[PDB]
């Protein structure tokens, strides 16, 4: 199993939902780079797995769900099996990373994307190891009522570049954006 990592996009005000949905107007070039980044792996004859808790789950339009081209791994106590369209369902963050590695998995899957939401990130980003957080700044406040968890900056570094990223201010709809990479390893 590859690299461990987080992708979230998120407003001035560090909001990611309101509602069950984005807090911004869909930024299609925004999601172009949510797909290329979770779905591409470094890795001959493997898939990326995105684990997501279940509200994220069906924060997905039906008709992106599951997201194609890699395994989706659903989080919840409360379903006693995947949801319709889902491949994998854990009881936690531990239980899923741990089932990675079990003989079903563990030479399938590449790359671990965790894509949300609050809980998740929180759990994952305070969890000790390597893991990167792929962090798309959008550059205004949005009202929001779900809420990305602190970045401790003493321990994630954000990176002067990284290939694949774009470096510069990008804007869709009225709205600026920017992408950002940040690494810890403890
Ligand atoms: N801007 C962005 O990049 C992103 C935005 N979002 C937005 O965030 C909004 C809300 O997400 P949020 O409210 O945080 O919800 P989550 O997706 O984390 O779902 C919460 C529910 O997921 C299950 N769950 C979560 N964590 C675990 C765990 N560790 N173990 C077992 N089950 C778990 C449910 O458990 P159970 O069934 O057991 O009660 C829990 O009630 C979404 O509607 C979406 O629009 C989401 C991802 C990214
Ligand atoms: C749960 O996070 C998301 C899941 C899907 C989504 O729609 C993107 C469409 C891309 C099509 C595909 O992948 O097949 C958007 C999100 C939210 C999200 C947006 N942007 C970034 N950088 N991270 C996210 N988690």
């Amino acid at each position: 199993v590859g690299s461990l990592n987080c992708i979230v996009a998120v407003s001035q005000n560090m909001g990611i939902g309101k509602n069950g949905d984005l807090p911004w107007p869909p930024l299609r070039n925004e999601f172009r780079y949510f797909q290329r980044m979770t779905t591409t792996s470094s890795v001959e004859g493997k898939q990326n797995l995105v684990i997501m808790g279940k509200k994220t789950w069906f924060s997905i339009p039906e008709k992106n769900r599951p997201l194609k081209g890699r395994i989706n791994l659903v989080l919840s106590r409360e379903l006693k099996e995947p949801p319709q369209g889902a491949h994998f369902l854990s009881r936690s963050l531990d239980d899923a990373l741990k089932l990675t590695e079990q003989p079903e998995l563990a030479n399938k899957v590449d790359m671990v994307w965790i894509v949300g939401g609050s809980s998740v990130y929180k759990e994952a980003m305070n969890h000790p190891g390597h893991l990167k957080l792929f962090v798309t700044r959008i550059m205004q406040d949005f009202e929001s009522d779900t809420f990305f968890p602190e970045i401790d900056l003493e321990k994630y570094k954000l990176l002067p570049e990284y290939p694949g990223v774009l470096s510069d201010v990008q804007e869709e709809k009225g709205i600026k954006y920017k992408f950002e990479v940040y690494e810890k390893n403890d």
